[PDB]
């Protein structure tokens, strides 16, 4: 057949960090992790970990062994940077196997550190993250003129696409979902080599078919049904007769390969079924190269600016599509707000409706915390003689060589203090590297995960809050050392976490309109925040802020939280993430933390 | 006030038949394979692939009648039942055909773009949908007047707008004439005049 | 002549409260006042006070003696309620003279307690204040079917007019400025008996001529020029020939009568000059009555809904008119924002330009503080079995009989606990009356004055912040007693005062556009906040919040502010109010506080 096929897998773990340890900033962070034993079943084997992250890192080895069974160049894979870093630290043999595969066997795809929703960050943070993405991936992409790129949840806007494409000299291919395309219908654009204008430059774009991808990932079609959906359901009878190659592109989380014990064999069987139908398996970048080289035949204009299509700003690959009013995806899943009619939505959780209003407040608060940290960094570097914002940006990009030191060192890349400090070498490195650490803890705290789920009370929300609390308390303490009034500007930011439920009033959320009409009431807000664990009466945001504060706050401030709160209720226990319920957990009722050692 | 059922044809397969751009094998595969809903086949839920063309497409070339017969035969051989849009709905609502939850109901309501068509100049579409620019000479989305090729020259389609506009005026001149003259005859009820014009 | 003339005077003092004393809420508040000796010159006499308020209260006696020289019914006067209350407490003989004059000699005009910009408050606060205004004025208006009403700074919107008119069964006359009229030009509407639709009901309206009023108030025309501006400049030649009475209505602060030593005699000379020209002096309400009674002759439709005119929402009597782009007034003076083009303005202060951005932040913060207090009151009354919001509103209105007890008691009106508690008699009065006190301290804290001036650092800004700090700390402590997490929701609100400069970032003020282009920069914001007194390095908002906090916070929280701030710099000294510079101050360089006793 002239039909070509490929799959893209995206790998990411938020991690199980519950308390970051104090540190100078001269080295990668160290931390305490959740102790919540859990196991994953892969074929007939049980893979056990002290927490979800560690169980999944072991699972990645099984996934790699399976990818190695595929032919060379068949599929593409992105690994979120800190995820790959955690593999390196915990199981360097597994990291070795994965990076060998990324070097030679699958097409490596660049993605953003810490998996934030990029259009939900300020341009400054997006710029730093974009530059770091390409630096971190240098060992895998250095010689490549065209590279694919994975935006978290495929959430994209033209502005974000411009930031990403501006951060590299390479041509970029954005991997997206076909429900994101606009100005063309789905069958009209399907499977061709299309481009996308992101202002100064253009990128290639490919859009996955979600219903087939999910039929694999969630095991709703058997191998024969998957083979039929592709070989028959996606046939382009015209291109078959014209002898014009076209690409059926699908994508899922890499972790879908362990979503049940038979996934790995299902995937291999599916690929085998397609190959036997005369369908070659070829990754997106190689497909483009063959079109461009004229090894493949093209429609007139294909792979050029003549074949431009449009993408809907804020669309995604994973939105609550049952609530779509335009047949496309959006970002309502992460904001709690449907844009078309500007209403606050609800979702089901444990058979009750829960307002998603908390997601808007959480997002808005983090925009504010992010700026407080960034402006604190800029202000303190100003006191060291550093005034050029571009040199500060360069420093923050180079600081990823400290934060992910062992990865860069694995690939013989310079991580020395002299390299990192070069753009701001007038500054004292003791202060500068502490500020770099603080900035990166803030970035790490912007994981999109908490807002993916319907319920706020999860281990990822706890982690984001505990991590940003670390950064804020450290920044506050730097200002205290200067005997600065600005220390309490930062305490204000931390107080907004502790007093999270008050933000319903302070952000005027009562002015917003609910989809059904109740989602923006006080009752709906407070009900959404109720603790899901019996050993804490506090909402998860307050809970995490207290957990870190009771360890790190100066004594006077500790006495204040000791008086206002029951600090014995500041524990890391949270509700479970619905998507992790397929694991075999020691406590399957909630996400525990065993605290004896 | 009321709700209607709606089916939308597939333009590219319909025209593949009507304009003889695919043979019978190709037409059969485009439908039997290209339009397969693997989920509905699994769930045993009937779905309707609906195509449409001018009846005169059946004589657009001397082989069209046989082509169409061979096509329908090819499909039946695939296990595809040929059944009209009305008898399809009738078989759904009667629950002789299994449905998705809400199928053929008011929860399965979709929208339709105002002034869209089945035969517009699609190469000028800016939303991947059709419009009525072919008959007005105006693309609505950016409110510009289009041109088309004719015997090797580009020709403005401006005349269509004037033609359409003029006829709105002639139509009204005639309608008001009828109403005015019937008024002289002692007929004042516009609804009675309507019923008459219908009868 | 058929021309009639009248003057309206508005009297108000913000007071000199620097620290409210602890109290149960069963009685009117007690407090410490600023000690900043100052004197006012009236004719050949010096009138001296320990602070501006006390000097002005003595001055009011001279003003009353002058009003008594006018004929009966000539002019109208409103006294802001707490101003009249302070007169009663300090100089009851002067209060006696004023209230006798209000009863019999001048037309009494209703106005709002605490002089807030009414359209800058939530509807709930406006409703309570509107109802209290009419209750407080009961001794002066009980038998009147039509009453005039003074909105602070004449800032009005249709919604606010509806709240006011809904609060009484009487017909209301709004006293406004002719630059507020729309849908008619100024000469077209001038001097006639016009009405104004405020939805359910309509009100009469009269608009002052600012240029003549200010020529008197600021002494820019002599008595002959003032007489000419009115008798000649305002003549309606047609109404003179038709024998149709018309009213030239002017208005100023009552305190303009002591703005220089000759003002009282200038005013009397002006009135005498007009009377000798054949112009009768008749207050607005009597003018309307004579039109309505047909004692005066009217244009067809005059004094009816046929003579309706429109008023521009958010217009005022005192806006920065040199910045107007529509020939009308607005509220940019108090918000810092010109509405027509949505830009942040600047003004001159001490020969440098100062951004007015601080006014927007101050206004927005107070909207939030106001709601935190109101919702705290509602929440705590809910715990006492009180669920009906209308009963809570009734209670808060009746609580003015506690807050202004001596005034109501002077007029033999019931102020007993049983009267006040009647709508919520299931509640414990110890808690309820404390909540009433807290609510009223919040209302008192909403004086419009700080935002009238170009510079933030004034005694009125200090007072508003010190007063709201009192309310917040008390509310926090009530929640602490319940062992509530909600106590820190309130601490968050107080933290926003302490950390006021951080609100530039948290309110995203950097997104706003400056009129000239610099007014919304970080530099402009921080420069606007610099202390105007050498004995405090802190901005006035932080300064006042600390001044109260160091006295009232629980010990753990006091230790936190003691560590972050130099509490010896928390003093009441502030910059001077530009409009008070005509006084003879002991310290004319800044507004002092002598702290030895």
């Amino acid at each position: 057949m002239y039909m070509k096929f490929t799959y893209h897998f995206h790998a990411y773990q938020p991690g199980d960090i519950i308390y970051v340890h104090d540190g100078s900033g001269w080295d990668p962070i160290k931390y305490s992790e959740r102790l919540s034993p859990v196991a994953l079943e892969i074929r007939e084997e049980e893979v056990k970990g002290r927490n979800w992250t560690r169980a999944m890192i072991k699972a990645y080895e099984y996934v790699d062994e399976t990818l190695r069974m595929l032919d060379e160049g068949a599929v593409s894979v992105d690994f979120e940077p800190f995820t790959l870093y955690m593999v390196l630290k915990y199981k360097p043999k597994i990291y070795g196997e994965i990076v060998e595969t990324l070097e030679t066997h699958v097409e490596p795809t660049v993605t953003v550190p810490f998996h934030p929703i990029m259009p939900h960050l300020s341009h400054f943070e997006q710029e730093i993250l974009s530059k770091v993405s390409f630096d971190f991936y240098l060992p895998f992409i250095a010689r490549k003129p065209i590279v694919s790129f994975w935006l978290p949840e495929n959430v994209i806007t033209k502005d974000t696409a411009k930031i990403v494409t501006s951060a590299t000299d390479k041509d970029v291919v954005f991997l997206l979902d076909e429900r994101q395309f606009i100005g063309v219908n789905i069958p009209q654009a399907r499977f061709s080599c299309n481009k996308y204008l992101c202002d100064g430059k253009s990128a290639f774009v490919f859009g996955r078919i979600h219903y087939i991808s999910d039929a694999f990932a969630f095991n709703t079609l058997d191998v024969e049904g998957l083979t039929r959906a592709v070989a028959e359901g996606c046939v382009d009878v015209f291109k078959e007769k014209e002898g014009i190659e076209y690409l059926v592109f699908l994508s899922s989380d890499l972790e879908s390969l362990v979503a049940n014990p038979k996934q790995l064999d299902r995937f291999l069987g599916w690929i085998d079924g397609l190959k036997k139908r005369g369908i070659e398996i070829i990754n997106v970048a190689e497909f483009i190269r063959k079109k461009v080289s004229n090894e493949y035949k093209s429609l007139p204009g294909e792979c050029s600016e003549s074949f431009r299509i449009n993408v809907k700003d804020y669309s995604s690959w994973s939105d609550y599509f049952d609530l779509s009013v335009d047949g496309r995806t959006s970002d309502m899943r992460w904001t709690g707000i449907r844009r078309e009619d500007n209403v606050v939505i609800h979702r089901w959780y444990k058979e009750r409706k829960v307002s998603q209003l908390w997601k808007f407040a959480f997002m808005k608060l983090f925009r504010e915390l992010n700026r407080a940290v960034r402006f604190g960094v800029i202000d303190m570097l100003r006191t060291q003689g550093v005034s050029d914002i571009e040199k500060i940006k360069e420093f923050l990009v180079r600081y990823s060589r400290v934060f992910f030191r062992e990865h860069y060192e694995y690939f013989e890349l310079d991580t020395s203090v002299d390299y990192v400090m070069e753009p701001i070498h007038e500054a004292d490195p003791s202060l500068a590297l502490k500020l770099g650490r603080i900035y990166y803890l803030m970035l790490l705290a912007n994981h999109s995960c908490p807002r993916f789920w319907e319920n706020i009370d999860t281990r990822v929300t706890f982690g984001n809050v505990a991590t940003i609390s670390k950064a804020l308390i450290e920044l506050m303490e730097l200002y205290m050392e200067e005997n600065e009034e600005r220390a309490n500007y930062i305490f204000l930011e931390y107080m907004k976490l502790l007093a999270f439920p008050q933000l319903y009033y302070d952000y005027d959320l009562f002015r917003m309109k609910g989809l059904e009409g109740w989602e923006t009431t006080e009752k709906a807000w407070f009900e959404s925040l109720r603790s899901e664990v019996p050993n804490s009466k506090y909402n998860v945001v307050t809970r995490a802020a207290l957990y870190v504060g009771k360890r790190d706050l100066p004594p006077d401030m500790r006495s204040v939280i000791d008086t206002l709160y029951d600090l014995e209720e500041a524990v890391p226990d949270t509700g479970h993430i619905p998507g992790e319920m397929h694991g075999k957990w020691e406590n399957k009722e909630w996400c525990e933390h065993k605290g004896k050692d």
